[PDB]
């Protein structure tokens, strides 16, 4: 298995099989407790639970006393990132015989929905316990399973109140994606885009060669498509780990894996849930490419490149796609209503409103969000 | 210049009489500089304390640019306030200021420790963390809750069961406070200051039993007298926190009483303090240690008669308490059920603090006491 260290911790473990050959008996010797906890959606639950409470058993069976598997499985969606299903998982859980306790190691198997989840219920449960990731979304394998972000949602918005919570082991197991939808693949896709536009044009480049083959693919799964996929992938996952490493607490450097999602989050609070992160940070990437090109940072030709290899992957670059459109019921993202939402952006400065602006594909303008004036954020919006 | 303890590599914890009008307001400004403060105290508290404040704020911010903002939010007092519906509006308030509060607020916990508890969880996890300073009303959060960093909630099922570790970046001890606080409230706090000398000073716990009839009497009514026990149970635990801030060990002891109190508390809740809980259970516990032949009985009737002298309950069937619980009582199932969900448990092992001698632990960290030896000491 292939490893990646992250904040002096060799935590990601990447290969295809982890899930049904290495996690169980990981777990019971790496972190071993009486008490294990996993937490899934009703969609993915049924399909891989089995193996593992099977695995479970072979691997605890020479463990005395005996510990023991419990399972939570949640409602799919972003509706579940919430103060509610929090409370509910950490009710349940008290709720034990015996109780969870301090010792509980939880699971976190599903996509980012359930992994900010399910991170921040671990990381205020009895004021904290051991949680790992296994990342089952191509988003949550390129970028929400590494990092230690956790969340839910409010009334008035993205990620509003959450924990920097790192998980002890992560687990990258591509065997995942066989049975994720298309929409979902295209979603994640965003993401490994924008990590590759704020570090490297060759990264970017390789992206747009492959968008036709990975398309093919991914609607035809990936036998002819393995080394590309897991070459993309890897690139997102390593980037990601570099900043997070260079800038836990996000003082700086972090603030650039949120390029497109100071405009992107924006939109989402209002289009979500019928419309998807990535979907929404795609659209949030073009307008802030447009922002930088409005000040003179970016060139249109950059612009232009962003736009075309989002649509190259199926991407929405427009808030009135038609896709969008059939699915939303007519909902408003006006420019006020954008720009109030923006003020929520948890990079700001006080009142100055911070965005991620790129100076050509692969580099940043800074190495943190620029502070940009509300009249010229207005113009894109 | 103010007294100063170091905690976690650094001198956080600031005190003197008089801090709060002379020199809190300046200190946040060049040292925790903001655009917004925060401020969060309750309702019994913020009336007399706010107003001067507010004005001293204004004074210290004057060359500012721009000149920050000071918001202010008063809850309801008591444990009620220890809860996830609390927590929710405080957030959803900060919110929905305009501009909204975002990652550089300072918030203030201006209060005893149910407002220093619930106001630390917010900070910890307001947009995933912001700086927060403790200034401490109560002498219980003088001596203990204001210090170390544990914030949390309470659920229906029992206390302080969601919330984290999050220092706050100052302290300030302010004695002047203690002017106003209510008698009941003043002996309640003198149950953590017991405790801590009962875990590691016999020379503290001597003082405390010589003390107990001076410091009532002008309580009910040697200053210097009651700053250095304050000051001696601080600086105990910044020595505890910066060893073990996360509870691997040592961090354990502090938790004395608390096995069976907050047991006890789960069911006496909120008619009954946390320290009046604390004070019956550091009797039981005491017993327990008794009972496994590591304590000698002279050193539990010490410890009794020293949580008498200051007026605090050392039994489930004291009067003061029957009358404010008429109703409510506390069955050997229920408080067994409730110790399940202590947070120093290893599993199912449930551990607790066991004494050797008044100043002495069994070893420096909860033990691990079979249910049918703790069943035998929680009868009324
Ligand atoms: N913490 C971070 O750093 C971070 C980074 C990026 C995005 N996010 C968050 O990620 C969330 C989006 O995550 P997501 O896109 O993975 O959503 P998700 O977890 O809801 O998964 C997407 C969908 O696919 C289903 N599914 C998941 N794995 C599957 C599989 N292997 N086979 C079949 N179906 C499967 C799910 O049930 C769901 O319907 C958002 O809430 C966003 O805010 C967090
Ligand atoms: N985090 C920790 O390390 C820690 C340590 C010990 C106890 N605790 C927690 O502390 C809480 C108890 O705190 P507390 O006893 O300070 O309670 P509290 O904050 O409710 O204050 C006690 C009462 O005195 C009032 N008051 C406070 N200061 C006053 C003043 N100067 N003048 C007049 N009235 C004043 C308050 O309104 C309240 O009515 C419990 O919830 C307990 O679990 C936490
Ligand atoms: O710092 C990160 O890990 C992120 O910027 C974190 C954001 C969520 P946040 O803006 O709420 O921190 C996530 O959507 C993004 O893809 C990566
Ligand atoms: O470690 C501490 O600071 C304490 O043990 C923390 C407890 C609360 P906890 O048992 O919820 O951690 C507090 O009541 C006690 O007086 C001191
Ligand atoms: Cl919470
Ligand atoms: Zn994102
Ligand atoms: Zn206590």
């Amino acid at each position: 298995p292939t490893k990646i260290s992250i904040l002096g911790r060799e935590s990601i473990i990447a290969d295809f099989g982890l899930w049904r050959n290495y996690v169980a008996k990981d777990l019971i010797s790496d972190c071993s407790s009486t008490t294990y906890v996993l937490v899934t959606d009703t969609n993915i639950g049924s399909i891989y639970t089995p193996s593992f409470e099977e695995a479970f058993r072979k691997r605890a069976a020479e463990i005395t006393p005996s510990p023991r598997l419990l399972i939570y499985n949640r409602p799919p969606g972003e509706v579940s990132k919430s103060r509610q299903t929090k409370a509910d998982i950490e009710d349940w859980m008290l709720s034990q015989n015996p109780p969870c306790g301090r010792d509980t190691v939880v699971i976190a198997l599903g996509g980012g929905v359930i992994g900010d989840l399910t991170g921040f219920v671990a990381s205020t449960y009895m004021r904290g316990v051991r949680y790992v990731q296994v990342p089952t979304t191509l988003l949550a394998m390129v970028d929400s399973s590494i990092g230690g972000k956790t969340a839910i949602d409010t009334p008035l918005g993205k990620n509003l109140i959450g924990a920097i919570w790192q998980p002890t082991k992560i687990y990258i197991d591509l065997e995942f994606l066989e049975t994720l939808p298309v929409r979902e693949f295209i979603n994640g896709m965003a993401e490994v885009i924008k990590t590759a536009a704020i570090s490297s044009e060759e990264e970017f480049t390789a992206l747009e060669e492959n968008a036709e083959t990975i398309l093919k693919a991914v609607r035809r799964r990936f036998e002819g498509t393995e080394e590309i996929l897991k070459a993309r992938i890897l690139a997102s996952a390593r980037h990601k780990a570099y900043v997070v490493s260079a800038d836990e607490r996000e003082g700086g450097l972090r603030n650039l894996l949120n390029w497109g999602h100071s405009i992107g989050h924006a939109i989402e609070a209002i289009l979500t849930p019928q419309i998807l992160h990535g979907e929404c940070v795609a659209i949030g990437m073009v307008k802030e490419a447009e922002l930088a090109r409005h000040l003179g940072i970016l060139k249109g030709v950059a612009v232009s490149r962003i736009v075309k290899c989002l649509a190259a992957y199926g991407l929405p670059t427009s808030l009135k796609d038609a896709r969008i459109r059939k699915l939303t019921a007519g909902k408003h993202c006006s420019v006020d209503q954008l720009m109030f939402n923006m003020a929520l952006d948890k990079k700001n400065d006080g009142p100055k409103k911070k965005i991620v602006l790129l100076s050509a594909i692969g580099t940043p303008y800074e190495t943190r969000a620029s502070v940009v004036a509300n009249e010229d954020i207005r113009v894109v919006l």
